[PDB]
């Protein structure tokens, strides 16, 4: 699939920068024509068939065609595609509040604020699991607050860079995320579903509630042994005045067999969120 192939520049002026990563820089952007704002994604080609830098045009692809699928208040949507021969340009909706990881160092959370950011979390992962879409990289880098100075902002789920279609229940691919948020199959390398993302969002809903990462080990390799091991504990220190239901919350989603693990649907039912 070919995108607009017109010098984004001629349409679009650039800003600030909101971010970058390995192959990819995020910058604030104006529609020339219209004057909104924008978030332009320039993600790095790859330039030769067998290089590994730059990401793959199936990868790009795949993102496209899945962020071109969702509407939701809850997840970031694609305004438009641009490319040259260097880059694939994602016009993406301007979500400007910040990282809830950000605004988690400026605070711990209440277990109301974390509630209230948790259910728009999974108000868009029920939405993405409703679709068969695993996002397979939930982690507080990749959740972002709209307006970050009213006292209850509204998030957004952002960076649909190792999503997937799971149309037969599993996809057997490798996701290389980070090591702190992936669930145990990843670690394995095992067949991956949208049970993934379950986990990924008790190990966000830890850290929401204490500050901490769940398994985080002093080098990757520890981390991943962690995790595997399903080696984590509620500090007394961290968790004393926190409720049973959402340890029980957590509890029931940091599980290692996929199988046994919570879905987004019990998530929603579950006494500690459930209305
Ligand atoms: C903040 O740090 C980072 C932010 C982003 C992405 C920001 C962003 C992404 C969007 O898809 C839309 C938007 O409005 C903003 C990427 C790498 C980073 O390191």
């Amino acid at each position: 699939t070919v995108f607009r192939q017109e010098n984004v520049d001629d349409y679009y002026d650039t800003g600030e920068e909101l971010g970058s990563g390995q192959f990819a820089v995020v910058k604030k952007c104006r529609e020339k024509s219209t004057g909104l704002q924008y978030a332009a994604k320039f993600i790095k080609k790859r330039r030769t068939k067998s290089s590994r830098r730059g990401v793959s045009r199936e990868d790009i692809e795949r993102e496209v065609s899945i962020l071109k699928e969702i509407q939701h208040p809850n997840v970031i949507t694609l305004h438009e595609v641009y490319e040259n021969k260097t880059d694939v340009i994602l016009i993406l909706e301007l979500v400007a509040g910040g990282e809830l990881f950000d605004f988690l160092a400026e605070k711990s959370l209440t277990e109301e604020e974390a509630t209230e950011f948790l259910k728009q979390i999974l108000n868009g992962v029920y939405y993405l699991h409703s679709l068969q879409i695993a996002h397979f990289d939930l982690k507080p880098e990749n959740i972002m607050l709209l307006d970050r100075n009213v006292p209850k902002p509204r998030i957004k789920i952002i960076d649909f860079g190792l999503a997937h279609k799971i149309d037969f229940g599993n996809e057997f691919k490798n996701i290389f995320g980070t090591p702190e948020f992936v669930a145990p199959e990843i670690v394995n390398y095992e067949p991956l579903g949208l049970e993934a993302d379950m986990w990924s969002i008790g190990v966000i809903t830890y850290i929401l509630l204490s500050g901490a990462s769940p398994f985080l080990g002093d080098t990757k390799q520890e981390t991943l042994a962690n995790v595997s091991a399903v080696n984590y504990e509620f500090e007394d220190e961290y968790f004393s005045n926190t409720s049973a239901l959402a340890k029980d919350f957590i509890r029931r989603l940091l599980v290692k067999d996929p199988k046994k693990r919570m879905t987004i649907q019990d998530s929603l039912q579950h006494p500690w969120i459930k209305p």
